[PDB]
């Protein structure tokens, strides 16, 4: 199952190396051509980041599932950017994490995305 993700200072970045799933750098330019897993980091105030949101806007329909790195210093808050962009496409949270993830984090996406992708 592919991966997209964006990555503003680098822990989303080191997330999915750790997965060794097929994974792409989510661009303006770029319409992706089969079903897909999100990963994005949370902005603040418990916010989807807008190059994500612009991406979003233009592949939402192969999307099946989002996970966001985020901070539990944030509260309630805490990667709320998966919660808005699952409330709005109908697609489950796979997960969220904090900064970088954990190895039980990393084994814990992987679980879920094999059974999203059946
Ligand atoms: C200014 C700022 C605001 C943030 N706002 C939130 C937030 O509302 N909720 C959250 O869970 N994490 C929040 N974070 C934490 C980031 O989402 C977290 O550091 C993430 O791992 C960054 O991913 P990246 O390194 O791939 O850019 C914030 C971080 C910064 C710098
Ligand atoms: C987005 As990449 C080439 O570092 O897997
Ligand atoms: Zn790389």
């Amino acid at each position: 199952m592919l991966v997209a993700y964006d990555s503003m200072t680098g822990n989303v970045k080191r997330f999915i190396h750790k997965l060794n799933m097929p994974a792409v750098q989510i661009g303006e330019d770029l319409v992706i051509d089969e079903d897909f897993i999100l990963i994005t980091y949370t902005t603040g105030f418990g916010n989807v980041p807008e190059r994500v949101l612009e991406f979003l806007e233009r592949n939402n329909e192969k999307l099946k599932g989002v996970s966001a790195s985020g901070n539990r210093n944030w509260g309630d808050m805490f990667g709320a950017s998966a919660d808005k962009i699952s409330a709005k496409y109908e697609v489950p949270i796979v997960s969220k994490f904090e900064l970088s993830g954990t190895n039980n984090d990393v084994e814990y996406f992987k679980e879920r995305v094999r059974e999203i992708a059946t």
